[PDB]
């Protein structure tokens, strides 16, 4: 049913390889992705998404951007007839799952945290994470005058200038704002870099001087000023039942570790909101919506204790909601919130893991639904069959297909993780072919997005800031839209 099914439209986007531009600013191979760009056209691909690296953009010097060789990549994605997601990754490629390139931050904010080692994410044994600045130095002006947030706001400002006729043109059809390691807006609670193994419930990275101090005043404005950081926690590879803080009646679920728990995971709901702020700003009046990503912490789900949601900064248990709150902090930016583990079954997950990628899944996009946001997402690992594949096309209309209008539940987009030659060989490209059409509700690739209702029209100013009391208020649990237990349109292989 054609065009009730063009409503049905979900469209997929595909990541370009790490590296693409290399850490001296080259796009090194333009023929070869060429002629990988255009399989992805003719498999009906809707667009790529790329990482902008700081690391290689202002690598001279503060406010030293050099945008030529991304100039070069965006005209040719412009050539290949795909659109854009652009990642403003404020972030080091190389110590994450599928790191194969290492990019680091620029080294002069490097010289910088040799002379100030607080500026990096620190766990309670005191090691330095150097892949992204502590949320701790937002807004403290140690960066040559400026704060982070500074840094961030005057890249994306560089950006849209220097872009400007892609984004006229219509290219990029969303920013992608990185709030943390990996892009997302988490801490580095498992960091590989420091030993860390799936599924260990990971650190907590709150014991730089500048979170210590605001912890410190604010467990003194509670009234208990003699509250420590927590010391019962365990390492990164510990099970939640080794530590006294996530053991059954443990510190997590004291007056002291609840407060805790919600002071930590409140830094990453205003680390979001303050530099969304920015990217509004510099944004402002461009045809693009806004994005952050949300890490899918699976692992210990299952437990009452979610340990390792709660070391990541997402404060999420069986009664309370670590998810909707961010939800709703996106609803002033109109952001979509880009979540992960899509094509993940439980079943796949080792049981001593404590895993559900599945529920959980169900439970952000629901949370995202319920506070009316867009919700976008991701494949967590690499994955070229068919089960992913239906996994993805699940999530992505839970409900199946509408054959009489829109459905009433989809998800905005699906980035694939990565463009690779694996993905083009023959039988996994055919497979891949067979997830676009069913993605795009077995219709031909629709070139003009306001055909399946995604237009987009000039970014406007974020609505008034959200108290955090209000933000809050989403932790209430709510009841998760129900899914199939299957999709109605399935690859078929
Ligand atoms: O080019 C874009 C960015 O690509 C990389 O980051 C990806 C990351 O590779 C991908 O996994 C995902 O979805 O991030 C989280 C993921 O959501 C979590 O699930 C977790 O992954 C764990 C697996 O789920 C678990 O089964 C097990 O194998 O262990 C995995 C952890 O090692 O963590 C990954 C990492 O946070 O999205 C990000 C963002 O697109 C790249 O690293 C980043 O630099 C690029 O910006």
């Amino acid at each position: 049913s054609d065009s009730n099914m063009l409503l049905n439209y979900v469209p997929v986007y595909v990541m370009l390889p790490l590296g693409v531009v290399n850490v001296d600013n080259v796009f090194e191979d333009p023929d070869g992705l060429k002629e990988q760009l255009l399989q992805l056209r003719a498999a009906g691909v809707d667009g790529v998404m790329v990482d902008v690296w700081w690391g290689i953009i202002e690598l001279k010097g503060p406010k030293q951007y050099d945008w030529r060789a991304y100039r070069s990549l965006l005209q040719l994605v412009q050539e290949c007839g795909l659109t854009l997601q652009a990642i403003m990754s404020f972030h080091q490629c190389g110590g994450n799952v599928g790191d194969i390139v290492n990019i680091p931050i620029p080294q002069w904010v490097l010289d910088i945290g040799e002379s100030n080692h607080d500026i990096f994410y620190t766990n309670r044994s005191g090691t330095r994470n150097k892949e992204y600045l502590t949320v701790g130095v937002d807004n403290e002006p140690i960066f040559h005058g400026r704060t982070a947030i500074e840094i961030y706001s005057d890249y994306m400002k560089s950006f849209r200038e220097n872009m400007s006729d892609f984004l006229e043109s219509g290219l990029i059809i969303d920013i992608e704002v990185g709030l943390g390691p990996a892009g997302e807006l988490r801490y580095p609670s498992y960091p590989q870099s420091q030993g860390w193994e799936f599924p260990g419930i990971g650190e907590f990275q709150c014991y730089d001087k500048y979170l210590k101090a605001d912890f410190k005043a604010a467990v003194a404005r509670a009234g208990h000023p003699e509250w420590e950081l927590p010391d019962d926690a365990g390492k990164y590879n510990d099970v939640p039942e080794s530590t006294g803080f996530f053991k059954s009646n443990g510190t997590y679920v004291t007056e002291k570790g609840k407060f805790f728990l919600t002071w930590y995971s409140n830094k990453l709901l205003n680390h979001g909101d303050q530099i969304l702020d920015e990217a509004n700003k510099a944004f402002l009046g461009c045809k693009v919506k806004l994005a952050i990503k949300v890490s899918g912490i699976h692992w210990w789900y299952k437990v009452e204790n979610h340990a390792a949601e709660l070391t990541a900064g997402y404060y999420n248990l069986n009664d309370r909601d670590g998810y909707r709150p961010i939800a709703r902090m996106l609803s002033r930016h109109h952001a979509i919130l880009n979540f992960s583990c899509l094509e993940m079954r439980d079943s796949e997950q080792p049981s001593d893991a404590k895993s559900g990628p599945q529920e959980l899944v169900q439970q952000v996009l629901s949370g995202g639904w319920r506070e009316d946001i867009r919700v976008a997402g991701e494949n967590a690992l690499p994955r070229y069959d068919a089960t992913a594949y239906n996994q993805i096309i699940l999530n992505a209309r839970p409900q199946g297909v509408n054959n009489n209008g829109p459905p009433k539940l989809s998800m905005f987009g699906v980035t694939y993780l990565r463009l690779s030659d694996d993905l083009l060989q023959k039988s996994n490209f055919n497979i891949f072919k067979k997830f676009v059409l069913k993605m795009h509700a077995d219709q031909d690739y629709c070139a003009n997005p306001q055909k399946y209702n995604h237009a987009i029209t000039p970014l406007k100013p974020s609505a008034p800031k959200i108290p955090i009391e209000v933000l809050l208020e989403a932790t209430k649990p709510t009841l998760p839209f129900p899914w199939l237990p299957e999709t109605d349109m399935k690859v078929d292989g």
